């Protein structure tokens, strides 16, 4: 009907944009400068130009693309012939399609189309090569002439030779060359459902994804995934019957975007609710315990702490040989009120990752794992879940006690410098997943822990335990029961008990979660050196029995102190004496497991 090969060129040449210039022309020249292996196709522009050239770009994609690249390569060779001998392929990467598929929503009515998908990178293979166009030689005394075999079309995922020698038209032999052969750099990956959008009770959805050429590995798995690309039919040993009627999809994610921000909110309907809390900063937090109605008027400090770990970050960063402090480790163990998981689910009802760990869970899931055999069968193994996915979020651990060996020794590295660095198989996987650690301890022998050590009850953790920042214990479902609902009367004035009760479960939690991203941390006042003096004087000879050495506690006080700062900076005030005050409980609590 019409020459789209001209349309594509003309829509590229004339387009203005938001500055009224030429948003593709100088991009052409910059592509013609750097020799860039992909296109910067922004979707709105063409849709506002030709209500047709964009229509097909959606549906006719599979074909439409093939052509679009040609005229791209054409006018380029005119603008710069010197791009030849270098790049032959061009690949137009479209950016900004209206189709935003929820991972498991893509029923049959999607197949073939080019669409965009939001999710979480789950696994990644290393680098590998394939074929796109061959140049075999018609081995016959007549011809022996070599020609690009794959003419007009790309070679299939398995292909075989043409009898009629393209040169001769005759049948003989055709030896495939390696010098003049088109190579493609592929990388397979698994696109993981939004932990937010995967229904409670239902496990995460992962759909196949493909990265090739310039797109290769440009995203570290465990990543916020925007991914544009098509779908088809994918098997392994087909053409042979067996029974394999079905075969899962095959996304061809051409244009991805690794994000750096969180999910949005309404209006700050309680900015002033800051001032109300200004009697008890944590009059907030002191309604998250309460929210549980497990704490009640007999709340435990740690309750707020958990939050004064959650909703705060304390976010410490520092370019001293890299140190990424989060709210660090909170440690609870027992058989009592392990009800925090219900509020863990909640709390930062926005938390990008909150992994409930009945958590030996799935093996690959428990931390960081890159495998070397059965990997080849169902995902060349870059299986990182519990560890990875947390990724600047909150991690739940209902059976911390149940962990594998060095799978913990890395759990150190992880909790140590935020991130794990795995190398062995082919690639080295490194993921920078700095998040909030939260762990439930199997109540191993709830006994004689008063005046002793915390070596007991975990039995896994020897130094790893000490890699945390808080301590929580909950014992007899007998002796304490009454004494607890006693305090309710005894220190009835325990005042943060339905005071700002309007800690709207998952609603105020939203605010508590809204806090995270915007609530930038303030610096310090004369409290710095003052607290330092509480980190000097209290820091007089620290050592217990059997290698239990606070000889690197110098460090293991920093975060401790540090996060106490922005703990109260639950909303935009860190320097305060009020903020300092925390350090005085972040003191008392050193004392309680100290004696």
């Amino acid at each position: 009907q019409i020459d789209y090969r001209d349309v594509f060129i003309e829509f590229l040449t004339t387009f203005k944009g938001n500055n009224n210039q030429n948003k593709y022309i100088e991009r052409i020249n910059e592509l013609v400068a750097y020799r860039k292996k992909s296109l910067i196709i922004e979707f709105s522009d063409v849709l506002s130009f030709n209500e047709n050239l964009a229509y097909e770009i959606i549906n006719n994609t599979k074909i439409i693309l093939p052509i679009l690249e040609g005229a791209l390569y054409d006018h380029i060779l005119q603008l710069d012939p010197t791009y030849q001998r270098d790049i032959e392929k061009v690949h137009v990467r479209i950016v900004g399609i209206p189709r935003v598929i929820e991972l498991r929503k893509i029923r049959s009515t999607d197949i073939g189309k080019l669409i965009t998908i939001d999710g979480i990178l789950v696994k990644v293979t290393p680098v590998k090569e394939r074929i796109y166009k061959a140049t075999y030689k018609h081995i016959h005394p007549d011809c022996m002439q070599e020609f690009e075999w794959p003419e007009d079309e790309e070679m299939p995922e398995v292909l075989e030779m043409p009898t009629i020698c393209p040169k001769c038209g005759k049948p003989g032999q055709f030896r495939l060359i390696p010098e003049k052969t088109k190579l493609i750099d592929w990388q397979k990956a698994v696109i993981q459902e939004r932990p937010e959008e995967v229904p409670s009770g239902q496990l995460p959805r992962q759909l196949e994804i493909i990265l090739e050429d310039d797109l290769v590995d440009s995203a570290r798995p465990g990543d916020r995934v925007k991914v544009t690309g098509i779908l088809d039919i994918k098997q392994d040993s087909p053409v042979k019957r067996g029974s394999r009627a079905v075969f899962d999809i095959y996304m061809k994610v051409s244009s991805i975007e690794v994000s750096q921000k969180v999910l949005d909110e309404v209006i700050i309907s309680e900015e002033d609710e800051k001032k109300i809390k200004d009697l008890a900063k944590d009059p907030w937090i002191r309604d998250r315990i309460i929210s549980s109605i497990a704490p009640s008027i007999y709340g435990h400090w740690e309750l707020k702490e958990a939050l004064a770990l959650a909703l705060f970050g304390g976010v410490p960063k520092v370019l001293e040989d890299t140190r990424i402090r989060g709210d660090i480790h909170i440690l609870i163990i027992g058989d009592p009120g392990t009800a925090k998981s219900q509020m863990l689910q909640f709390i930062s009802r926005v938390a990008p990752r909150a992994v409930y760990t009945t958590g030996k869970g799935s093996t690959a899931a428990g931390l960081t794992a890159a495998v070397v055999r059965e990997k080849g069968t169902g995902e060349y193994y870059l299986e990182a879940g519990a560890l990875v996915l947390a990724d600047g979020g909150i991690a739940v651990i209902d059976e911390i006690d149940k962990m594998r060996d060095e799978d913990r020794v890395a759990i150190h590295e992880a909790m140590e410098q935020q991130t794990v660095s795995i190398a062995k198989a082919g690639i080295v996987a490194k993921l920078n997943a700095r998040a909030a650690v939260i762990a439930a301890g199997n109540p191993k022998f709830g006994r004689y822990i008063s005046e002793r050590p915390v070596s007991d009850n975990i039995n896994l953790p020897p130094t790893i335990l000490s890699r945390f920042d808080l301590i929580f214990i909950l014992k007899d479902q007998p002796g304490e029961q009454d004494r607890e609902l006693a305090n309710y009367i005894l220190d009835v004035h325990s005042g943060k008990s339905t005071k700002n009760i309007i800690d709207i479960d998952t609603l105020r939690k939203y605010i508590a979660y809204a806090r995270k991203y915007v609530t930038p941390k303030i610096t310090s006042e004369a409290k710095n050196l003052i607290t330092d003096f509480f980190v000097e004087m209290r820091k007089k000879s620290s050592e217990t029995p059997d290698s239990p050495i606070l000889i690197t506690p110098r460090q293991l006080e920093a975060l401790i102190r540090i996060s106490e700062a922005y703990a109260k900076m639950a909303l935009k005030a860190e320097v305060t004496r009020e903020d300092a005050e925390r350090a005085i409980n972040i003191m008392r609590l050193f004392l309680e497991s100290v004696g």
